[PDB]
């Protein structure tokens, strides 16, 4: 029952990944003690703990129509995009975020294949940290007591096929022609195996970290109603798509690579289907086939 | 920012609630620090809590074969039916009671109808407790600062009609015809509304308990995998539908009130659909038509 | 085991409370986790919640030479004296604070007599405030999940007479005729009574509430090494003996109440013996004589 | 701001400390939300955790006339003395004990010398650890979020000779002639140097603590109210005795170490001096010359 503990590592980069995690330590706290209030404290807590980092020239917040240019006395070489506060039902709500190395507004504007950094943040019973700085995913999870984050699984691997299969069905009247033969495989394999589960949260970052830890696949694809998809590219699907890679995974748009698209202003939406690379897979073959 | 604390009432009775909470407390405590093992704990907490409050004399347990009769010097006048902990992923868990006055096993084999209190627990960021001793329904957020458990909402009210649908359509090949013909019309309204939203955790409080405060339905119905379908009558189905019907809700197998199910074996399962009371009624328009 | 909590209350100075107790749980926060550093920190926290406090115009800090203009922007009627980090090895340290009405520094150098509100906070065990807005002192937890402090005694009053003394005896030597007499007295009582018992921990705050909880008197007299005694006027003492006396108590400097000093300087000193008045009285006599 | 945990190592044995442990970490849940009830549950929860533990045989407590013998079922070789909850104004209460190995009551009534492991815990803003297996003191931190306790010193070493006396000077009229002439001696060097500062916080444990960590003496000596001295030899003196002498001090009765003292009752009382090994000899020499 008597731990050690060892500081842990993955230089302006670490000091700006420190001032992340004391702002998702702070916004955890707000979470737990609980709308649009806690969103613009959220916001708050980012920015200013993201600047006063000395790490950082340009942030991209979901809360915020412009990219936000850091005073010239702290600045730094960083760009990062996020979503301060993403998703009262008690379902876990999340902090997703991006970090890029300076090219303005230009800045922000990189492919995903560029980022530096990536995470997110679940507020769950205990609030959970996923992280890669590119050389795979590392878990932690928030001690308040300490304000620390500890590490609970290195170079943490999705599963190469689930069972599983997430998307708000809702839209089904909506729903591409590759939509709706996936959804319906899953529900009916033409191979005699039993029909995948389904789940849905409907809060991206639950609904992903799921995904990571079970297996399966999650799909907000395009649809009538929204044919950019739901989820913004910069500071949702660009992350999550870093993670979920360097676990082994796969994210698509359906027609490339979720880190491959060129991004072509701060707020775009694009499609995200993610998960276990044969699910992916199986998915883009009704893409390609319709 | 200072407040003041009063206690709150709802005489065997108030002991026994106490120590239910005292045991929700350690396992909200224990769930945070976090499977096979909680699931024994938690049984043990509930156990063994509820035995020394000298109220019960019968319990009935989801982790236990056979009913435990109360050792005679601790016997008091209530059964309790409950699910220590019901649900890896953060996906937030439960704990779910019911509590009856004696009538042996006999005792834990009433009509829901019957029930003097029931609630359950949900650990998410927050540890909430939904309770009703049979004047509607109050919520409150665990403290673990002060070790008490916090008003939050009085004589909470569910929506007539909401605009979310809840279940496992991973079953789709299974489900009886009323089942499919209520889903296809969620997602295809014939009378030229918009279609409601999907929402599935896959954990049975979770679900119930954004079906309370966000309205719509939730169901596990019958289908031919699961006939009797999968959830439990006496500590999973019957205390929910007791809490939804103090909330202006409704809970039916399909057939007949939850409530009204005479149950025939401790484990017995039954079908649960429960919500919105236009949202249900809608369902079971679909059943009687079929 | 169920609670309600109501909110509590004793205009800009309501705001400006609330934002020194906001400090005060940043503070218990910081020293539950951990010297120079914490005495940077706690000093940043009062500093900057007092200004976004839109309260005050003058602050005078323990840890700042000069007395500290808030920018016109945020300014308001109030002047605020603060010890922020009053105080390793766990004894109890604390935070001590005085509110004025504004008349520049002048406004921060007025009589004791002029005192708005007044408090302290103890980092115990339970992190603890006595309060005082001039109508009896009050003393409040913080409950760190809630975010809030939690009344638990109103209208503290101090016993009339005690039977525990409190100051450094090693410094005997160095003490004046008085203070000898005095100490001899509770050691020694020429009247068959049994002699005091002797506490110090050796944080005044620590020494000071239990003076108020228990009774007694606390002693930090001139002594030939410290002739104007140690402790601060505006920061310390005069914050001390305005919640003493709110409870019944007197707090004086030998020769005049410290209330009534009028200060000459910002980090000015003066002794100060406080606690129950037959006690204080009775020490009186000792100088009076002497 | 990222940590990784290690599990800390110093085999019945093991179980055993793991238990006490988990005892203290109840206790200091109960302690922070806070009389007599307290010493109660304080005693079921050490009693209880060390009988099921399975390693105990023979408990000797403060709160218990006699001593408590484990049933058979779960007997193991070791017999542990404590002092479950030792000293309201928020001053550090403690938890002390000290294990012995097996030789009835008997088993309980063994040397200092014979000690296999013992500590204390103090009650703080903190809730700190000192324990020792006789290959020096470490000192743990309660993390109550992990639920575990945190290394942060190990091999802690007094030091040769301190500046702080410690003892309640109230008894002056009682005191023996060699503490009569020790206290003058630290009020009124005969050599030139500074009088020693004086602290007493009345709380053992908080004493001993800051004696360990800051060096000094701490005395609770005999006097003519109190003629063997107040403190408790098997579960205050012996513990705090081993701390002290495995961090390279001293602890006496005045006329013999207190470890060596072979005990006549197991609520016997034997008087104390401790800490700084020069300082304890400069106070030993007071005495052989009286
Ligand atoms: O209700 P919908 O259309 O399924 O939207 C769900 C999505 O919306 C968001 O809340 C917006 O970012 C995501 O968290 C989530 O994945
Ligand atoms: O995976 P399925 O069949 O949808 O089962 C989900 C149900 O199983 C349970 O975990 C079992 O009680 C419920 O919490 C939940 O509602
Ligand atoms: O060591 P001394 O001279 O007794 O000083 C103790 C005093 O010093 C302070 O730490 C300084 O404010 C007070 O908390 C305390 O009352
Ligand atoms: O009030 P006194 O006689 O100084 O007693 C103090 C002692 O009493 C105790 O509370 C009893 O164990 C100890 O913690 C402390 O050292």
């Amino acid at each position: 029952d008597m731990l050690t503990l060892t500081r842990y590592v993955m230089g302006e980069l670490t000091q700006l990944l420190n001032s992340m995690l004391t702002a998702i330590k702070a916004i955890s706290s707000a979470v737990r003690k609980a709308v649009k209030k806690l969103d613009v404290l959220s916001n708050s807590l980012v920015i200013n703990m993201l600047q006063s980092s000395y790490s950082t020239c340009v942030l991209v917040s979901e809360e915020n129509k412009d990219a936000i240019i850091t005073a010239k006395e702290k600045r730094g070489k960083y760009v990062v995009c996020f979503d301060p506060l993403d998703g009262d039902c008690l379902a876990s709500i999340g902090t997703i975020f991006a970090i890029y190395r300076k090219t303005s507004e230009k800045d922000a504007l990189q492919c995903g294949r560029n980022i530096v950094a990536a995470g997110y943040a679940l507020y769950g019973s205990a609030t959970l940290v996923a992280l890669s700085t590119g050389q795979g995913v590392d878990l932690f999870m928030l001690d308040p007591a300490l304000g620390e984050f500890v590490l609970v699984e290195k170079d943490v691997k999705i599963k190469k096929k689930g069972k599983i299969y997430s998307l708000n069905e809702g839209y089904a009247k909506y729903f591409d022609a590759a939509t709706t033969e996936y959804v319906q495989k899953k529900k009916f394999p033409e191979d005699g195996s039993a029909p995948y589960g389904a789940r849905y949260v409907g809060s991206m970052v639950a609904d992903v970290h799921r995904t990571l830890v079970y297996g399966g696949i999650f799909l907000y694809p395009a649809n009538q109603k929204s044919p950019k998809g739901k989820l913004r590219l910069l500071y949702e699907c660009n992350p999550v798509a870093y993670i979920i890679e360097q676990a082994g995974g796969l994210a698509t748009t359906g027609t490339q690579p979720v880190l491959d698209v060129k991004p072509e202003a701060i707020h775009q939406r694009v499609p995200l289907i993610l998960g276990s690379p044969e699910d992916v897979q199986e998915y883009l073959t009704c893409v390609q086939k319709n």
